[PDB]
């Protein structure tokens, strides 16, 4: 059976997805580049980001990633935390991030770590993690 | 000055965006086709949709619409309601909706009406409505 592979395929493809959070009891969504270690997703951002404040107030997040109307994609539900591990920060660093961060040593660079509870594969089957 | 025009340009372009809602105190986002009357956005969906239940429980919604990493787009914050007006339903009907609805007379077809409070134009300037 191919669900983990179908999901990994999506996660191993294009990087831009949508990260949604709750912000003062209202939804907020932003385009973000996604990296990963196995099924754990990571987004590089500035530590003063409102998404970081959102996560500070409610850790539940939702991800749409992978997307013609009939392309396959995934939806991820899980809890987020902030990750400042130098090894992961240096691993994921790349020049597209220069829009928002200076360099891998920028003190403002943090990762949002998303620990998935449920991954739905659309085109739903799901994986519980 | 060109903000209303910049926004209308986005709203008059490709139709697929992201509709985010709050679902049991957690964020949820879905790809949806967007229609509009002036700056009021509408999405056609099935009346048993969980997005409808979400909106039933918290009317605040967020839209990303319009999107290369440096394409322009908009973010919309506002309150949603359900619209069953036959004139609008027939106006927006088209065959892409056949994935989710039978025909314009399908009793399951409703519109989600999004009354914007704030529209941000990204590439932010904003309009209050
Ligand atoms: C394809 C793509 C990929 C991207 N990838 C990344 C990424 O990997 N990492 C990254 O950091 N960023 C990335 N971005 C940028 C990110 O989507 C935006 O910076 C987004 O606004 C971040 O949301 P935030 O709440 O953290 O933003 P913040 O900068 O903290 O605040 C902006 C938010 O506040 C609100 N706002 C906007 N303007 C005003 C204002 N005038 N007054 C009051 N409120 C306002 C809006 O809701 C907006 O989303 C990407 C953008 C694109 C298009
Ligand atoms: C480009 C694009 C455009 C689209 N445009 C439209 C549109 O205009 N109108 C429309 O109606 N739809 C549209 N869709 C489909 C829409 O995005 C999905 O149907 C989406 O899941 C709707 O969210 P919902 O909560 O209303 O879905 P519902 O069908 O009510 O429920 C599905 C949701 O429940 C959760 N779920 C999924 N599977 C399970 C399961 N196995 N067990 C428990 N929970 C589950 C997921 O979070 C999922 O989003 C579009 C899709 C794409 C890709």
């Amino acid at each position: 059976m191919h669900l983990k592979e179908k999901i990994t395929t999506i996660i191993q493809g294009q990087r831009t997805g949508v990260l949604s959070t709750v912000r003062n009891d209202k939804p907020h969504s932003a385009f973000m580049m996604f990296f990963h270690e196995d099924f754990v997703l990571y987004v590089a951002t500035d530590r003063q980001s409102k998404k970081i404040t959102d996560i500070e107030n409610n850790p539940n997040v939702h991800v749409l990633l992978g997307r013609k109307l009939d392309e396959d994609y995934i939806e991820v539900e899980g809890l987020a935390s902030i990750e400042e591990d130098s090894t992961l920060k240096n691993k994921f660093w790349n020049n597209s991030l220069k829009r928002w961060l200076l360099r891998p040593e920028d003190p403002n660079y943090v990762l949002i770590k998303i620990n998935p509870d449920t991954i739905y594969y659309i085109d739903p089957e799901f994986l519980r993690l």
